[PDB]
């Protein structure tokens, strides 16, 4: 019901993120998107994260904490969520303890270093639709084309290889103690820890989560 999808960036946290709402019915709440979001149409709550995510540094906190709050407070709470980006530093993890809002799984998508870079530079996206491709690990029909639109398909900015090992370095700093942070809350009993290999084909992986899950 209420699940965090935790990883290394191009550990495969939102390709999974489209099954999981589909297998069962959770709502995905992705941080990414909503600023990514924010940004095309100029929303002032997000707007502000432009030229940052193109640097590939991190939001404030508290920018992505109200914008988790609003996003959450929309849904029906019993709907469920499913949280793709975020908690990504310990006082976003605090921000959900003080809010009261408990969760029942998190998923650690484990993948080595060395694939991170390739798995993101790799990576071409069909804007409109969310729609995630890579080159060689899951390419479009027709290269550069959309599958479903046929449109040219782009490159995120901070895919850029070199901004790729900045989101890296960062994450190894900021976002990486969440591993232990929620492994010691899954050992006092409040949430339910789970490792996932990241490194399988998207059907394995798939395959594993849903033996976890249900
Ligand atoms: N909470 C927050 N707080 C502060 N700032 C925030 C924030 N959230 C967002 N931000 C801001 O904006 C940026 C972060 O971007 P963000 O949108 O959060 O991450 P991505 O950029 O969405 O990175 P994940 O880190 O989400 O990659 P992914 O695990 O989802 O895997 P994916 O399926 O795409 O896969 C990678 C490539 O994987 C290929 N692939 C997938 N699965 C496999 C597989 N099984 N085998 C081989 N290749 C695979 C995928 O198809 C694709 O080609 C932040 O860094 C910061 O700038």
């Amino acid at each position: 019901m209420r699940i965090i999808l935790l990883g290394a960036p191009g550990a495969g946290k939102g390709t999974q993120a489209q099954f999981i709402m589909e297998k069962y019915g959770i709502p995905q709440i992705s941080t990414g998107d909503m600023l990514r979001a924010a940004v095309k149409s100029g929303s002032e709550l997000g707007k502000q994260a432009k030229d940052i995510m193109d640097a590939g540094k991190l939001v404030t906190d508290e920018l992505v904490i109200a914008l988790v709050r609003e996003r959450i407070c929309q849904e029906d709470s019993r709907n469920g969520f499913l949280l793709d980006g975020f908690p990504r530093t310990i006082p976003q993890a605090d921000a959900m303890k003080e809010a009261g809002i408990n969760v029942d799984y998190v998923l650690e998508f484990d993948v080595p270093d060395e694939l991170i870079v390739d798995r993101i530079v790799g990576r071409r996206v069909h804007a409109p639709s969310g729609r995630v491709y890579h080159v060689k690990f899951n390419p479009p029909k027709v290269e550069g084309k959309d599958d479903v639109t046929g449109e040219e398909l782009t490159t995120r900015k901070d895919d850029q290889e070199e901004t790729v090992r900045k989101r890296l370095v960062e994450y190894h700093q900021m976002t990486a103690p969440l591993i232990g942070y929620y492994s010691k809350e899954a050992e006092a009993g409040n949430t339910k820890y789970a490792k996932v290999d990241g490194t399988k084909p998207v059907c394995e992986v798939r395959a594993d989560l849903e033996k976890i899950l249900g």
